[PDB]
Formats: structure tokens, sequence, C-alpha cells
């Protein structure tokens, strides 16, 4: 029976370029949110998002390199770096067959995919980059990343649009609980905050519009919610079999107990009112893990901050929790970050983890007004103290109704 | 110990939209590659492809629904209903929580994001699609199957470049033998023959020019090999634990035993000269399955026509094959399919299974003057009958050093 723990973490996102300080700024209520000036917005019905400040990867990839590499990807390979120095992990011989990557974007290059669409209009295949397929593709971090360092064992890739970080690190779970892998980098990447992207989200008026105070737009559970936030960034963390980690002397974050998915099998886009697709991925989760629904202390929501969503969370907490439905914590970090798409379960599963070692749980912040019947907890407006917490729950939903929720437990 | 079988097939392919009608062709050696005609190629270096021909789904998606999906998703979608019916299997309440799906594709929508990034350029952000976002991402097939046959299990989908389809059935597999379902439809859909992806695919100079003679382009180990065909299609398998398919009275194709992944952690793109890779997945599917290479009698390769690639996947299987290096069966169906990416895998898994239930052995044509220190046997020009064969390997490699194998195994 293989356990798998986490050694290594890395993280990119728009409250911090470091784990460490994107942490202290979620606890310290911070958003990441603002503004956009990198494409001239005037006729977007949304002009801000959570961006990544002063991105730098000169010291990690040549200026060479990055002309054939999305944002999204240079993005993922940095928070890749991170998490692998992190771990301390060293690559050997006899090493680099049982390391490998299960890493994965919901949209991939959309930059990239825009300035080749954009150069083969204005003048004709010719204009193609011939890094054009390798540079967008959702799968190029774990390319990029395993050949940085080696690693030959098991790469795969999950795109599940909004919910590939938890599929991913799920996933990378399973192979080495299965043997095929001791070692795994896993997570997420994304860089929507694009002419399409943006303008993509809005299209389908899924997007907040609260221009006037790009800060206060994200707000899950509040009655003034008008949809949600786009945010940029990339969340990693290495997931390692219990023994290898022991023998090396790993420094070691917590464990990885519990895996569970399901489909709401409901709409393409929309999740149910009753919020059953959730309710099922959670227990799926606490069954894997093999402990009940009142042994969570905190529930890192999907929370996007769109009046639908919110509440068919809401009601899939209470039909998981039912009695201690008010006695386990629940928040949204996207209150700060913005909803990250694919890296969204990534860095949430990071902040999952972090709450276990610090004890600490963060805030829903803008949470000025709740929903009606709303009996839970959402930590609103400030951090909260915790004091035996053993496991925490994270959750993450998609187009397609995918869902996932992974099972975090101290020590 | 929980089996998997494969209980339903699904397929459209260049050689015919029904997976008995694609199996006759390739068996009787038929090309599906054609020139372009739904768009102007005369810039384009690349003027044909492997196309779906009178692609219909009218009765499947009403035209209201169609607007909502690139083509590769009305694709997957009318592969997975096909396998969904061959399958006879009926989803019940008591059902729908232990059935899923894992199908992926390698580069998506490209049709709809042109369209998109087109409409954007020529009138703004007003006129995009407000559904781009769902119309292009790679794991809307499993999204639209599992909501059009009530399936609330598990759904992931796996982006892994040309790997895809050996990837997603692979996991499928994994996750049914892991007891989070009892049944899972899976595999690949790509409609890239589109402006960008030809495009795309020309500007890297991986793309075969022969568009003099379309049907001899694609020739896998010859030496006037000049660079890939894409193809486009879709395979789905309905995968099921043994017990549950028996119980049911299924109709079963085969079973699957063996899944191997591997990185090359070598290049962004090309394969190393030696196919350690390749290797690698092969060897890690033999212990999968605990069977000696010997015991295979036909591997589906990944045989692309690129000069490097046929070259690598040919000493990867003599280092794995060593003495029974000419014993085994080795042949292309690319050679008459052409490349279908993401869904490559996928239907080459179903030609994998109908070889062993027919114990015949689709040819490599166009193979008229193989590569030198060749000893192998790559079933040149016709197809192959063949006697005591109870196992087959199928092999995908991807961008990113990505690799996988499946193994296939007679009742």
């Amino acid at each position: 029976k293989r356990r798998v723990v986490v050694t290594g973490l890395g993280m990119l996102s728009p409250v911090g370029n470091t784990v460490e300080s994107t942490w202290k700024a979620l606890l310290a209520g911070q958003s990441g949110i603002s503004l956009i000036d990198h494409f001239d917005t005037s006729a977007y019905a949304t002009k801000f998002a959570g961006l990544v400040k002063d991105f730098n990867c000169e010291d990690i990839i040549s200026r060479k390199e990055q002309r054939k590499m999305d944002a999204f990807i240079q993005y993922g390979i940095v928070a890749g770096v991170q998490a692998m120095q992190d771990s301390g992990l060293e690559i050997t011989e006899e090493n680099a067959t049982r390391i490998g990557a299960a890493i994965g974007s919901g949209i991939g290059g959309l930059g990239l995919i825009e300035e080749n669409h954009t150069s083969l209009m204005n003048g004709g295949p010719r204009k193609i980059s011939p890094f054009f397929v390798p540079s967008t593709i959702v799968n190029m971090v774990a390319g990029h990343l395993t050949i940085m360092y080696g690693l030959r064992g098991p790469s795969i890739s999950i795109a599940t649009a909004q919910t590939s970080g938890v599929h991913n690190i799920g996933h990378a779970a399973r192979i080495i609980a299965y043997g095929d892998a001791d070692v795994m980098v896993a997570g997420g990447a994304e860089k929507a905050s694009t002419p399409l992207g943006v303008g993509g989200f809005g299209a389908a008026r899924a997007l907040s519009t609260r221009n006037d105070n790009p800060q206060a737009a994200s707000r899950p559970w509040d009655k003034e919610r008008d949809g949600f936030v786009l945010g940029d960034g990339a969340g990693m963390l290495v997931l390692e079999e219990y023994e290898h980690a022991k023998k090396r002397g790993a420094k070691i974050y917590a464990e990885l107990v519990g895996f569970g998915m399901s489909s709401d099998a409901y709409h393409m886009t929309s999740p149910p009112e009753n919020g059953a697709g959730a309710a099922l991925a959670m227990a799926n989760a606490l069954r894997d893990a093999g402990i009940e629904a009142s042994q969570i202390g905190y529930v890192n929501a999907h929370g996007t901050s769109t009046p639908a969503g919110d509440k068919a969370e809401a009601q899939a907490v209470k039909t998981i929790f039912g009695e201690a439905a008010s006695r386990v914590l629940v928040s949204s970090t996207k209150s700060m970050t913005g909803h990250l798409l694919g890296a969204a379960g990534a860095v949430e599963s990071i902040y999952s983890i972090l709450a276990l070692r610090d004890q600490a749980v963060p805030p829903t912040i803008n949470l000025d007004n709740p929903d009606e019947g709303c009996d839970l907890d959402f930590v609103p407006h400030e951090a909260r103290q915790v004091s035996g917490m053993e496991y925490t729950l994270c959750n993450s939903f998609g187009f397609g109704g995918t869902n996932g929720s992974l099972i975090f437990k101290k020590i």
C-alpha cells in the first residue's frame, strides 16, 4: 500500500511570485486583481484580471528558447523549477526512469495562437511560426520540464478545463501509488488574460464587469456577485511515494490521501442547481481517504463568484457535511486570486496544504452581504486560526460538468 | 484484481465512417488520403490530408447544438455514440455513477479558434462567439457524451499531443482497475486539417510535400519518406471491468492487459536517434502485462513517415525484441490513414484489437524501398494472415517526448 506525500512546492500567482509570498498575501486578505494594460481593453466589457507581476525567467529560460513557448508554458516551467528545487531531489541515472510529470492547462497558448493567426491573416501561411504547434499545446510544460531535469518516467497532461489542476495532481498520485513512478511533478499553468480569453468568457457573459472596483469584483457567495474574475498563474507540487521520501530525508509538507472525480451530466457550462456533481466528487474523495466529512476542517471551495455556481457548491457542501455543515470552514481564495482555470486546482491544492502546516485558513474577502439560506462559515473577511485540523479538501469543477476533489492530511 | 475488457468500438477515419468499413479498407490496403478543398491551399506547401468523408451527425446532433462545437467535438461525439450503442450497455440510476469517460485531443478546436479570431480581428470582441471557450477546448467530447448518456462517474481528458489516444485509453483502464468506475468510454478526436494545422506543421517542415501523389506520400520506413501526412478522425472504445461485462452478457472484443508510459527527456519535438523513450514505454507495458516481448505477435507502430521518427522506432523495436525482432510483425496504418494526432492511438488501439479478432495484420503500404539496416518485418504492401496470435501492442509518441504503449490480449 503506497502512500503519496508532497515534498516540493512552486507557484506563480497574482498575489506573489513564490509560494511563501503568495501565501502571506492570502492570509493578509490582499487582492491580486488589477486593470489590464497589455492589450487595448476599450471595447472590452471586462477590463481587469489577476495578473502575474514582473514575471521573470531570464535565468531559467534563454530569450532564445522563450520564442518557442507561450507565456503559460514559461509560467509553468518557472513554477516547476521552484518545486524541483524546493524538493531537494537529485536526479540520477538510476532515478530518471522513476520520476515523471502530470501537468496541464485548461486553454493553453492563447497569446501565441492569436499572434500566429494574426500573422497568417496578414501575410499568409508563410508567416506562421515553425513553433506554432509546440509553443501552444497544453502538454508542453511537462514536455520542457522532463527535458530540463532528464525526467524519464511517465508524463501525462490532463486538460479538464477549470478542473485540470486537481485532476493532474490526483492522477500524478494514482501513478505513484500504482507503482509506475516514485516522484511526479504535478499541477497546472494558465495565461488566458488575452483578447480571446477575456473577449471569449465575456461573450459568454460569465465575467464580472465591475471595472470601477477591480478588487471588489471577485466576491463569492456575496449577493452582489456578477461573474468570475480571470487570473493567470501556475501551481506545481512534487508528489512522492512515502518510503522514498523518508529515505532521502525529504521535507514533507503533507500527505495526499483522497482523490475523487465525478461528472454533472447536466449542462455543457452551468452546474446543476443542486450541486449533485460536486457532492459526488467530495463524497468519492472521502471514501478514497476512508474518513468522514466531519473530519475535514477546511474546504478550499471552487467558489468562482458566479450567481449559480457559488449557490450550487454551497448546496453540495450542505449535502455532504449535513450536521457539521456549519463546523467546517469553507473559503474561496479566488476572492483575492481570481479564477486561474487549469491552474486553479493546482494553486488551491497548495493553499490547502499550507493551511495544514500553519493551522491558518485564508478568508473569502468581499463577502459583505452573504446569500440568504446560508448557514455555512465562509471565513468572511479575515483569516482564521485553527487548532487540531488534520485534513483539508480542495474542490475544482469545470466546463463539461467535470469535477474533482483532493484531500490532504497533516503529516 | 480487476481486469479491463473492450466491449464497444466506435470510429470515424479517412478510410471509413464505421469500425467495420474502416477495418475492411485497411486490410485492403486502401488510402484515405486526398487533396484538400475546404480551404484555399494555393499558398500551402502541403495541399492534401486524410479527411473524414461525408461526415453526418444530423440524427445525433441538432444543427442548433452543432453551432456550439468544433468539428473535432462532433466527430468525437459520433464515434462515442457508435461505441456506446455497440456496447449494448444500459444506463440506469444505479449505473450512472459508475460509468465515465477518458477522452482527449492533441490540438482541439482549431477551426472555431480561427473563425472566432477572424471575427475578432474583423469587428472586435463583440463578434466573438459566446461559445468560443466550450466549443474549442479539448475536454468537451467527454463533456457532451457524459451529458448525452447521463454518465456521472469520473471524466478526464488527456491532452498529450500525438500520444493522447493511448494515454486516455490507458488511464480509463487504470481508473476501472482502481475501482473508481466499472465502465469508461475512452479515446481521442482530432480535426487539425485547417489553415493553422496545415500551415503550422508545414512551418515546422514536418509535413510531406508530395502533392503530385497524395496516396503515396505516407510511406513509413521507405527511403523516399518526406514527413508525416495529417489525418482527421476519432476512435472510441468502451472499456469495462471483466465481471461486470460477463454478468451483462456483453460482447467482448479483447482484454486490455498492459499500459506503459515514458518520456524521452531529449528534445521538444524530435525523438532521440536511439528510441530509448519508445523502448522504455514498450518495456513498461510488457512488465505491466507481465509477459515477454517474444509473446507479442503484432506491433501497430507509431510510424509517422518522418526520416528521424521511423528510424527511432525501428531502433526501439530491435532493442526490445532483440532475438525475436524479425519474428514480430510491425506495421504502420498511418501509411493509409495519415497521422490522426490525438486520435491516432485511439483508432490504432482499435486496429490492434481487430487484428486479434480476425487474426489479420494490416500492411504498411508504399514501402517500395525500405531503409538499409532493417531486419524487421514491416508487413509491406499486403495484409498478413496470422495464426496463434494472443497479444498485440500499440505505440504512440508525441511532442514533449511523451510516449505510451498499450497491450491487448485475445479473449
